[PDB]
Order: structure tokens, then sequence, then C-alpha cells
């Protein structure tokens, strides 16, 4: 019943296409292309070739018929405002565009998306953050002081206890999770050891990740 | 502090450039568009405009001595692996590729790149979970199975204390932080209570947190 | 005077620049063609080459101070929205925008168009009326129903008084100018009378006039 | 019986053909691209693709048939020039075309071009009038020095009648409508008032409307 | 001598270029293409580049003073009429243009060109004839039906005497030159000889000239 | 019986094609655009769309029923060259080629093409030699010293006899044939009177001819 | 059964089919160009058109019933790249690669091509040897010192035996085979005799064999 | 030493320059593209800029006085046929062409090119053979019957000597040659033995080579 429209099929709406379709859900593929439709036909539930920037085109699709739309079209700033006025104005609930910049995103906002992503910005700071920190393996912002941080255990912390290696005191952090040979333990006794290149995960301010991987690690 | 060479100025690349020289890193921003490398001009260390697949025109913006090396072209497959095969050559330590599609990655796997990204996928995964699923609105998986994941407080959820949703046990999760009105609480006791529209972060298996997201939200 | 910037030296956008130096304003044609800054030198205060889509030339071109900012760029749907979307965010009082379709008219309203212009479409309205019946030489629409004409005579009408073809109770008009051999007579008396191949400014309902145009011409 | 024909559907031609249509008029709409010929074809009585600077084309279509044609084109002056020669040499009776420059005018002029038309320019000089005289809404020249000017009524014209506001005897200008709250007076009598935002028509010399506007507004 | 302005550099343009100069005429030779300005410069008097559309670089070649031009731009049929227009609107009293097919060739007569020429189909005529009949090397016609024709002599023709060949009579020409051995005879008599492999200049009617290579030859 | 190929239908070209047509004789219409094809297949016995450039389309249009074969592609230097190469590979009796430039008439006469053409710069000569003498209507060189030329009669020249103008005394000129309103003398007695604007054809020495226009015209 | 697939037809890898069909082997001639294709399916046991890039046609084709594969593609970099590692990841046996520089060398090593070929820099080094020695027609290279020559017969070696020009002693070469007249004598005996123009192959280091060019011819 | 000039720096010409100044030869390195002029450089004696195709710029590189002229231009057929025909103009003695298919070599040698060189189709042939038998590492052809071999020893041919393997008598060859570990013997005796994988040459009928290469490998 639940039906996921995807046009604009490229790295990132490809990816989203075929993660959707992975989940066991409704998904059509719309692209512009002939070629990329017949990649994509395989990863979905229905793949057409489509003009989206065409009315036309969209109502015989039936994209009245589903209830999240995703124009991930992020190079052709044309082409993604033009279809998103076109979902939009045809009372589309749910609206997800790729954005290419800062002023995409303002035309989209003042046009009605409902959500605008911009994937390759995130990623790059997520991928300089790890750039500069060579200890993160990933994270999660709980706000613009706060975090959780995943990160490759080091050479002091080999054959060292969360007792030994004390953050709640030390550094006002909380263990969390530690990864050993495919194993996870999760919220861990104070007993619990950890190897070196085992995966760490705490949480707490980023000052205080930072200072516990300056002195701690 | 670090030597950073981001080449190919593209989103992925801009963005990394731009977040690195906020946190006062060198960054050698490299492209061959004149006006790439005028829009980050002040959002870097040096700027240069440069061919990067040409030896002669490597040798002389001195890559052979940077540390870390990013090449963030994607979509030219060609000039992604010459320039990858060029810094090699020139016996970079760090060597970071964005990659376009699997062969992408291969070859960059064969002329030993040292981490290969796949922005747009990774970013397509997270978004079309966040699509299937309303209520997340981060994660990030501790494995392929265990996953810390932020959620969208729920109607169902109004004014109800942590230990009436006991997680510890009757899914096996934790409740980890309540973002309520911009304040942000940290490893909270049973007796905070959580409104509706907050950011309520927890922690435990998939299978698990999605049982809750069904009987609880 | 007063502060027009005319972007986009069009046809359209070429004659406002032109008309509004004729009556001595201020204006800045702005343009990207050389050639076009070239041609409309002399009909302008000041010509500059600019791009209008980028931020940093409209900063140089100190846009933000002009009371008035007519863009004429039509068939080029994104340069003319975004440059629009600019000016509105240098919250310029009076944009005026030249449009090329519906869509490209909403995405106008929607981003902050303070007079959206159809020359084309109007223009040709008012030539197919003019085609449809000769006789009409111009007019204008006072409502969906009442109209200002004028006319070409008739031999059906030469030498007859205004008294002889009453318009006032007859059809509900009122007879309002008559230009014959290069002059003309406002507002004639009921003596006046009308030759062949002459202007005759007729006011009132369009039913009412067409049933003139049928029955005395 | 009346036969229409439009080549060149472009936003002039497609408005003159669409409203011919509306008009309940006999239309064939005519384009070498396809995708305007199938836009266009719900909205005249026969749309063809042709390639009208082809002879054989133009007498496939029976171009003989029509006594009105309309060459629209008006960014190719070759196209337009050469179908208006075929078309003047095979003996239609009226052929209007849309102009570019006064180059093309006068080529189309030697070649026998019943009509000539300049629509972005003509609205350009209308449109200027309006942006140099905010009040002016419309408007229409009985001569080089008489006009009817339709006016939006003034913060100094609410609620003031038609001899409190005399212009037979202060400017030389007569009274003609009056527009409130949709409804519209003709002929109004010297007692009508006139409140604010409401539509002034007006007619006189062109000096005295000025004049009025300067002090009576 | 005499003023001559070659606009449009090509064969035609070239060749009547060269000859012109050759024979001690001030040539101009204009182009828009800066080699083929190149090419002609030893073979002119002055040779400028310049675009012949333009109106403001034709005042500035000083056309409006000469006596002659020759525009031989052929294939672009837009260019060559707006130049011919343009000289035309410039007074010139001698305006040859080389045409490319008949509705250019009209085009150019409605706008008043003073000798349109057809190189290329007259000299294919030529040619055809000479394809058509081996033995005519030139000819000049007359009229439609009487010509001078150049014939190569056969060995049906060798050593005999002019009068043996009576042309005056048993055909009704008349042989007019005799070219041997790089020697020439003109208006011979009737004991001269005729060898093979000669140039045979006759004249008279077409048909009558025909019968003669038919019995004689 | 007597086979004309026609490949390269340009002015040149389709000139040849249509004249041979004309004389009744057998003509293939060789070319590459498929428009030409159709235009040109109304005058040619048998008209294809092959790409003469290709050996195998050669030998299927049955290249050797032809005794005649004309290359009139005379801008593609390469198409021309190798479609005479594969002509004169393939034993064809006559090969006419329309030349470009010297160099083009040089590979041609290496290649072994029995006659080369150079029609735009005949064409050019011949004009110039009319540009500069305006009495000249046309004529036909006998040698490098005498030659036939056709004059267009002079104001000096009306009303007098050919012994009023004797030429083979005062200049060694010989009086040939006069056209006067449409008829025409040949070998006119010494009686014969030429009125203004009659047609003059001489024969003899070019210096000769000269004087005679400078003093007897 | 033994099975060759030429992938790139081009000069090298044209020749390279022909001359394997001409062997008598299986070869499949595959090309992106459906011209190519025609014109090599004559010279291969079967001919497809298939864009080797992607890896559905590849399997098509059944590129796994070929033991060897030789992608002559040299001027596409890329493409050449991704056919050789999508070969590789089939299981290819034997990979010949046509190389266009030392880099796409180095990438095609790293991707795991089997033989790596530089046809037309190995054609320079050696017409090169053949320019600046205009005695050596072809040789063999047995190691960086030794070599097989064939030169041309000498002014001086007319007539001459082969120990009247003993090489073993007075060079130290090894005298290997004479040509005569189309006739080819080998490992001749001490009395053969040599005639100029004559083919002598001999044997030994290229010191010896340019001494013996210097002195000896 | 001798004076080379390489037009038209491809694979094959660059190669051809490289070596030819690497064994200290004076080359004039000759291009259009900038680029090609800029990276042989450092591997010529000059290295200049120019179009061979103009006569011009042929006469200004002093192309009349060097006596070897080898051009290297195979894809574009046009541009070598016109320097090829240019150069024989300037009467050059030695004049090499590389050509790119059959017609383009008999157009070569129409207009007296000297030597033609195929590099593709003459390495194709090779590495063909090379393919159809592992065993061959490189050959020459003595003629059409008598080839000098490499070969490959096989594991069918260690430590057996070479009176072992009769090549004289059994198969009417002659071994000639041994390379093994870096070191070479060059005419051997019957003595000396054969390990694997070492280079072997021999010489005789091709015939009797490959019986050798079944029989005894
Ligand atoms: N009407 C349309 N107009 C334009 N593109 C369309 C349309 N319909 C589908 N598409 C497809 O949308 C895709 C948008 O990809 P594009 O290259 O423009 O963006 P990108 O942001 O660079 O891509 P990526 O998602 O890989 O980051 C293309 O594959 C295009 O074929
Ligand atoms: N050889 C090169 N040398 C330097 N810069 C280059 C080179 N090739 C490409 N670039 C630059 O790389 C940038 C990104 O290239 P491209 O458009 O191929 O990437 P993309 O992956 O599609 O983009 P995005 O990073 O936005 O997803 C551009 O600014 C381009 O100018
Ligand atoms: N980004 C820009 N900045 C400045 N000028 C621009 C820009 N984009 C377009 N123009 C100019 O706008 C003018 C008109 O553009 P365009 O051809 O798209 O309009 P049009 O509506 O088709 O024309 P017309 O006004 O004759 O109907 C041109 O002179 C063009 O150079
Ligand atoms: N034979 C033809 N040659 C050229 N255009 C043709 C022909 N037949 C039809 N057309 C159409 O005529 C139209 C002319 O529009 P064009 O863009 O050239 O003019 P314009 O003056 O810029 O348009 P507009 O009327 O919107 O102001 C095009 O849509 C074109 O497809
Ligand atoms: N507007 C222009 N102003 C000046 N020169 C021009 C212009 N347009 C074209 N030319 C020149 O005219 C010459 C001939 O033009 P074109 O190629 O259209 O003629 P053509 O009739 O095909 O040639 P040919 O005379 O050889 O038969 C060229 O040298 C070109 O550069
Ligand atoms: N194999 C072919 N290659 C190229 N052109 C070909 C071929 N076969 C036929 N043709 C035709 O030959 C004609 C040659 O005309 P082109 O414009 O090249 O020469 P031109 O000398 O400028 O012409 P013109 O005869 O009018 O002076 C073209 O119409 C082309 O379509
Ligand atoms: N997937 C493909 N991508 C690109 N080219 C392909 C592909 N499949 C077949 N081909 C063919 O491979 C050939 C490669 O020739 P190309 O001109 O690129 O190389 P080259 O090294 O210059 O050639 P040559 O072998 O003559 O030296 C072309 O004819 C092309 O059509
Ligand atoms: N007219 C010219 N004058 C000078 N250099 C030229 C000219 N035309 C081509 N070249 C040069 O010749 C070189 C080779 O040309 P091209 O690419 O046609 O040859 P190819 O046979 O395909 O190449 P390769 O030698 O690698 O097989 C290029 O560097 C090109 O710039
Ligand atoms: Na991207
Ligand atoms: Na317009
Ligand atoms: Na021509
Ligand atoms: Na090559």
């Amino acid at each position: 019943n639940k039906q996921f429209a995807v046009i604009g099929l490229g790295r990132f709406g490809g990816s989203i296409c075929k993660e959707l379709h992975r989940m066991g859900h409704e998904v059509l593929a719309v692209d512009i292309n002939e070629e990329k439709v017949n990649a994509y036909a395989s990863y979905a539930t229905h793949a057409v070739i489509a003009n989206a920037t065409e009315e036309n085109e969209l109502l015989s699709l039936g994209i009245r018929n589903f209830e999240y739309v995703i124009v991930a079209i992020g190079a052709n700033i044309q082409a993604s405002t033009l279809t998103t006025l076109l979902l939009k104005e045809l009372d589309i609930p749910n609206i997800w565009v790729k954005a290419q910049n800062y002023y995409h995103h303002k035309v989209l906002e003042k046009i009605g998306a409902d959500r605008i992503i911009h994937p390759e910005k995130d990623m790059g700071v997520k991928i300089a953050q790890s750039l500069s920190d060579e200890n993160v393996l990933n994270y999660i912002d709980l706000s613009d002081e706060y975090s959780i941080v995943e990160l490759l255990a080091t050479r002091k912390l080999d054959s060292k206890s969360i007792i030994d290696l004390n953050v709640r005191a030390k550094y006002g952090c909380t263990i969390l999770a530690i990864k050993h040979h495919g194993d996870i333990c999760l919220s861990p006794a104070p007993e619990d050891i950890i190897r070196e290149q085992d995966c760490l995960v705490i949480m707490g301010h980023k000052k205080d990740i930072k200072r516990f991987e300056n002195e701690g690690m």
C-alpha cells in the first residue's frame, strides 16, 4: 500500500531505490535516460522511462498513487526545481529532494519541498572529521555540543579495563560499547577489558572526547 | 597541524575542504575549473589551478610532500584513476578517493587507493532507512545487527517515565539521551519523562528497536 | 528621477531600457552577452557586462540600492529564477520578471517576484482579436465584459452623423473619438460626421460593440 | 470557411493559436518541432509537424485553403523570411509575421508581408510607461498627443466626486469610467464618487493626464 | 580606375578579387574569417577583417563611398540578404550578389540587388553541354537559338579545305577561326585546310552546328 | 546506352544533373544526404542515397555501367579525393571532378582524374571582366591574345552602319553579329545599322576590342 | 576449440582479427561501432555489435567461451581499462591489451593484464633504426648487445665471396643468409658470392655490425 | 649526422622522434597540438608548433632543406595527403608517410611518397602469430617461406644437447643462439645443452620450424 517513487536515478537516487527495494517496499524507478532505467529495473518493483519534467508523463505513471516521492536530480537545477513544483502542484504528501547548493535549497524551500537533502556535503564534513581525527570511525551528533563517537582501539588502550580507563570521572564521558574480533558487548560491566584494534563506542561532549583521544589514547 | 590536499573541488570535495579549513588545517584546494578554485579561495590555505592528471603540474604543486591527499573526482573515472595512480607512484602515504561505481572502486583497489568512499550510496541507504520509518532521525550501525538510533517522539509517549517504558528487559535495548526544547539530557534516570516531538537516543539490536517502535510508539 | 535596472537585454528588456532612457531615467543595462551590452550602450545610463546569477557580480553592480529591478530573461528559466531569488534575498522592493510558461510564473510567484509579465501571450491575444475582426485596430479591456475599442471606418459609414448612428440607446455604447486625416476630435458632438478609413474610438460592452460592428459597419 | 494558419508555435504564435481556437475559429498549428505540435494539438482544430520553410510540405498542408497566415517565427530570421516569401509566392491574401529587429521588418516589407508585428518591443514600451508611472495600469494611444489611460485610484482621490475632482475645467481631460469592488460605472454622472484603489479610466492629452497625476493624485 | 568591394572572399569572390587586382583596380577584400583575409592580402588593395552584417563595421569600412560592391556569400543566405539590404540602405549604385537557390534570388530581387549571379549553375550547364558532346570545347549563346561554338578536330577532318566543308550553304553556319599548334588564324579563307586536334571556332544555329558535328565530324 | 553518373549533388553537381536530364540523357543522381536525393529525384532518370566514399555502395549502384562519372564534391577534399581514387581503381573511362584549390587539382591530377573543373574561379574571372568593363555582356577567349566579345550597344553606336563604324580598317576587328529587339542578324552586310542597347558580337585581339570600346564607344 | 576474441576493431585490432582468421582460427570481432563490425564481418568467423565496456553484453557474447581475449582499444584509456577489468573479473585466462602510454601500461599491469603491447612505439623505434641506417631492412634483437640484421647489399659487396668478406675474423659476425633474385641461400658455404642489391642476413653484436656497415659497406 | 623532420607527433611519430634523438640526430618535431610539442621538447633538437598543411608555415620551418621527412599522421587522411604532396612539391628526397588504410596508401603512392609504413597492421600480424603459437617470442621473415624465429623453451627440452636435437637433417633448420639467465651464446656447438624458459633462436623454413615445435617441444 505504501508507495515510493524515486525520480532521478543517479548514485544517490539509485542507492535510495535499490535500498528501498531491498527492504521489501514498493518502489518505482523513473529516469529520462533509457540505460539508467534498464540498469535499475532489476532493483525496482517497476521501472519506466519518463521525462519527469513533463506533466503528461508524470500523470501517466500515476504519480498520485505514491505517498512518497524523491526527486534525486541534483545536477540539473531547473529539472529538479520544475519536477518538484509539478509534484507539489499535484498534491503529493511527502517530497524529498536532493539539493546542489544553498540557493537550490532556498528555491526548493520556497516552492514547498517537504525535505531537502545535501548528501555530498554531509559526507564531506563527516569524512573531514574522520580525516583530521584518524581515530574516529563513525559518530552521531546529539547536539552542537554532545555526540556519540565510535573509535578504533589504541596502542595505549590494549588490555585495559573500563575502570582502569575511567571516563565518567576522568573525562565526563560514558563507555557504551566494545567490539572485539566480531563480537559486540553492549552496556559493558566495569570489568570488561579492551584490546587493541577493537571498536570503542563512547558518548559525551565533543571536547571531553577529544581530550580522551589526546591523553587517554 | 597536518597537510591535506583536496583534488577535485566538487560538492563532496568542496565540503571536505571547507570543513577541514574551518577546523584550521592546511588544505590545498586543487581543481581544473578556474571558477571552482575561485569559489573556495577564502575557504582554504592555498587554492591553485592545476590539472591533476599531469605529472609535471603535480610536481609543481609539491604534492609529493603532502601526508593526506583526497581526490573527489567521481564522475570522471579516467581522471580519478590516473590521478590516484600518479599520487601512488609519488609514494603518498594516505590516498582517499571518491568512487562512482563498483568497477571504479575495484580499479582504485588495484592501483593502491588507501581509502575509497561512496558518499551518495551510503547517504541513500541512510535516507531510505529514514523513509521506511519516519521515526528515525539519525542512526549509526555498531555492526550488521546492533545500532544506536535517534527517534522522534510520538503522542503515544508524552509524559511517560523511562521506567514506565522498560527497554532493558522488555526489548533488551537502552535509552541513551533525551533532547527536549534545545536542552539535552545524557544517560538519563528512570524517573525522567518523555514529551512529544523530542529526540530519543536509544541503543540496541535493530529488530528490538523496531519492536519498540511498533509497540510503544 | 528613479533607479531602474534592466537585467537581460532582450527584445522585451531592450525595449524597456530604450524607452525608459528616452524618458530620462537612470537605467542600468545588464547582460552577459558583450555585444548586447554594446548594442544598448548609448541607450542607457550605465551598461555593464555581468552575470546576474553570480551574487558577487550583483554586489559589484551595487544592485542592492536600486528601487526597480526588471529581469527580462524568459527562455532561460534557471537563470531568471536564480536572479529573481537573488534580488529578493537582497531585499529589492520592486522586482518585475518576464516569464515564459505557467510553471515559470508559479516558481516566480513562490520566490517572491513582485510583478510577472507575459508579453508575447498578451500580444498574441490582442493580435488574434484583431485577426478575427479586421475592424479592430486597438483596444483596452475595462473588465471581462466592457472595453474601449478603436475601429477602422467602412464604406457603410462615410458621411454619416453621430446622431444618425445612435450608440447610446441602440446599443448602449458611447463614441469617444474621431481621428481623420492626421487630426483628432475628442468627445465629439452628435453633428460631427464620419468618413471612411477613419479611427473611431468607441466604448461599451464587447457584445454591444460587436453588434454595432455587424449592423452598422 | 474562414481559415487561419499559425506557423511558428512559440509564446507569441502559441498564444495566437490558442486564442483563435478559443474564439471558435478554424486554426492549423504548424511547427517543425514535434513536441510543440504535440503540446498545441489540444488547442488547435488541426495540428501537423511541418517544416514550413520547405515548399512541398506547405503545399501538402494545403496552405492555399487558408485566408490568413501568421508566421510567428521571430528568432530565426532566415526561416521566417523564406517562409514569408513562399507564402507570398503562393498567393496567400493576408500574411502577418512576427519580427525581430528593424532590418527583419525591412526585409519582410520588401518581400511583401501584409502585417509586421513587434510584440516584445510594444510590451516593453508599455511596461516602461507603467514602470515610470506607477499609477498607470493600462492605456491606449489615440495619437502622438492624445490617449485614454486607466489609473489606480489614489490616497487623494478617496471618497471624492467627479465635480469635486473636475477635470474638464481644471485639466481639459474627460472622466470616462469608474471601477469599484468589481462593479463598473460607464459614462458616470457628475455625482458619482471614487474610492481608493478603484480603477479610473480618463481620456485626454498626455501632458494634462500627467499634470492630473502630479497635482490631483 | 574604379572602386570595387568584394565582400565574402570565397572561391567565386576570391577569384573576382584576384582577377580585379591583377588588372590594377582598387579592390577591398572583406571577410569575417581571419585566414581568408590573410590569404588574399597580397591580391588586393585593402584587406580588412569585418562582419558585413554589422552596420557599424560597414560604416567603418567606408562602404558608402564605393561604386561597386560584390557580395559573394552564397551558402549563408541570411548574411548575404542582410548585407545586400544594408548596402542598398546605404544607397550603393552597383550591388552584385552571388545567390544559392531560386528563393535566395527572389529575396535579393525584392530587396534591390542590382545583379544576381549563379556561377555554379551556369558552369554546370556549360560542362553538361560539353559532356553530351565531346567535340565542344567552349561556346557562347547569342540567343536561345544561335551560338558561337568551339570544336576539337576529328580524324574525319584532317587536311580538308574550308571550301570542301561548305558551311555557309550546306548548314547555314560560318567558320570563324582555326587554332593550330599554338598559332591562330582569324576569319580564314576557303583555301585554308584543317588538321586533327585543332580548335575550330564556328558560328550559327545550334541545330545546324550539331548537324555538322554529325555529318562532317 | 550512354550513361552519366553525377556524384555530389550541390549547386554545380545539381545543375549538371538537371541539365543532363533536360537534354534527354541517362543520369543517376548520387548523394549522401537524403534530402538532396529527394530534391533531385524528380530531375534524374534515377536517384539513390549512397555514400560514394564507400566502395560497397558504389558497386551496388553499378558504377561500372556508367561511361561518364562526375564527382561534384568540391568542399570536402578527402571525400572527393577518395571517391575519385575509387572510380579510377574501378576502371571508369571518363572522370570529371569539381576542384576547390590548386592543391586539390594537383591531387586529382596525380590520382588520374580525366578532367578537373574550377567553376567558381572561372565565373569569378568572367564576372570581373564584365565588372571592370561594363560594356561586356559575355565573351569567349580564342587564345591568350584573341577573343570574341558580346557588347551592349552604346550612346555613340546608335543608328550607325557597319561601314560608318568600320572595324576591319580602323581597329582590325570583325563585325560578327547584331541583336535588335529580339531578332538576330548573322554575318551582317556592310549596310546593316546598329541601334542603342543592341547586342554587338565582335571578334579580334583583346587590345583592339578595348581600343574600340574606348574610342568607338 | 581454441577461441580468440578481438575487442576493439582498429588498425591493430583489425589486423590481429584478419590475420588470426587467415591462419584458420576461431575469431570473434567485437566493436561498438556498427560500421567496423560490418567491415570486419567478412574477415571473422563471427562478428557482433557489442559495447564491450558493458557487462551484460559481454556475457551475452559468451566471453567465457574464449581462451584468449585481445582488448585492442588503445585511444580510449577508460574503455580499455574497464573492459580489461571486466575480463579479468570474469576469469579469462589470457588477456592481451593494446596500450597508449606508460601510465596506461601501469594501470593494465595493476589490474592484471596478461600481456601489454605497444605497437606504434616498437614500430617507431624500428623505423628510426632503419632511418638512421639506410642499409637495414629489418632486424631482431637477441639481447641488449646482440642481434640479427638483414641488410641491402652494397656497391662494395658486389660479386664478393664470404671469405673475401670474412666477418668471423675481421668483425666477429657470422654470415647467415643470402637472397638473390628471389632465391634464398641458407647457411651458405664459404664459396658463395654476393651481388649488389641482394639481401644479406648477418648476426652478431650491434657494434661489430655497425663497423662492418661503415668499413665493409 | 643527418636531418630528420618528424611531422605529426603521435605514438608512432613520437617514438620515431624519441629514438632518433636518443641516437643523437638532428630531429625537428612538428605538430599542431601545443601540448604535443611541449611533450617532446626535451626529446628533440627543435620542437616547433606549425600546421604542416600550410605552405607558408612549411617554408617558415625551412623544411625544403631537410633530407628526411617523416609524416606520422594516420587518422587524418586529408592532412597527411596534402602534407605529403606539399613536401614532394618542395622536392624532398626522402618522404616517409604513415598510412591508415589501403586507399590512403594508394593515394600516397600516386602523389610520390617515398616509403609508406603500416605499423599497426604489421604489429598485429606479428602478435597474431605469437598468439597462435605461444612458443614464438619474436621472429623475422627472410621471405614468404623462410624465417629466423625465437622460441621459449619447454619442459620437453630441459638439459638436452644440441646434437640430441639434430635440426640440420631431421628438419633442415639451424639453431642459432641460446639465451639463458641473462647471458647469451651465439652460434652454439653440438655439446651445449638447453634448459627450460630459455630463448632459442633458430632459422629455417616456417613449416619445418613448426614441425620441430610440434615434435620436439
Ligand atoms: N526530467 C528529467 N530531467 C533531468 N534528469 C532526469 C529527468 N528524469 C530523470 N532524470 C535523471 O536524473 C538523474 C540526475 O542525475 P544528475 O547527474 O543530474 O545529478 P547528480 O546530483 O550529479 O547525481 P548523483 O545522484 O549521482 O549525485 C540523471 O540520471 C537523469 O537521467
Ligand atoms: N583532472 C582534474 N584535475 C583537477 N580537477 C579536476 C580534474 N577532473 C575533474 N576535476 C574537478 O573535480 C570536481 C568534481 O568532478 P566531477 O564533476 O567529475 O565529480 P562528481 O563526483 O560528479 O561531483 P560531486 O563531488 O559534486 O558528487 C570538479 O570541480 C572538476 O573541475
Ligand atoms: N545570467 C544572465 N545574466 C545576464 N544576462 C543574461 C543572463 N541570462 C541571459 N541573459 C541575457 O538575457 C537576454 C534575453 O535572454 P533570452 O534569450 O533567454 O530571452 P527571451 O525571453 O527568449 O528573449 P526576448 O526578450 O527577445 O523575448 C539576452 O541578451 C541574454 O544575454
Ligand atoms: N520551418 C521552420 N523553421 C524554423 N522554425 C520553425 C519552422 N516551422 C516551425 N518552426 C517553429 O517556429 C518557432 C519559432 O520560435 P523561435 O524560438 O524561433 O522564436 P522567438 O521569436 O524567440 O519566439 P516567441 O514567439 O516565443 O517570442 C519554433 O518553435 C520552431 O520550432
Ligand atoms: N557576414 C559576413 N561578413 C563577411 N564575410 C562573410 C560573412 N559571411 C560569410 N562570409 C565569408 O564569405 C565567404 C564565402 O561564404 P560561403 O562559404 O557561405 O560561400 P559559398 O557560396 O558556399 O562559397 P564559394 O564562393 O566558394 O562558392 C567566406 O570566406 C566567409 O568567411
Ligand atoms: N560520400 C560523400 N561524401 C561527401 N559528400 C557527399 C558524398 N556523397 C555525396 N555527397 C554530397 O556531395 C555534395 C558536395 O557539396 P559540398 O557542399 O561539399 O561542395 P561545394 O563545392 O561547396 O558545392 P557546390 O557544388 O554547390 O559548389 C554534398 O551535397 C554532399 O551531400
Ligand atoms: N566498449 C567500447 N568502448 C570503446 N571503443 C570500443 C568499444 N567496443 C569496441 N570499441 C572499438 O574499439 C576501437 C578502438 O580504436 P581507437 O580509435 O579507440 O584506438 P587506437 O589505438 O587509436 O586505434 P588503432 O588500433 O588503429 O591504433 C574503436 O574502433 C571502437 O569502436
Ligand atoms: N596538419 C597537421 N600539422 C601538424 N601536426 C598534425 C597535423 N595533423 C595532425 N597532426 C598531429 O599528428 C599527430 C598524430 O595524428 P593522428 O591522431 O591523426 O594520428 P594516428 O595515426 O591516429 O596516431 P598514432 O601515431 O598514435 O597511431 C597528432 O599529434 C596531431 O596533432
Ligand atoms: Na554527487
Ligand atoms: Na520573445
Ligand atoms: Na561553390
Ligand atoms: Na595507432
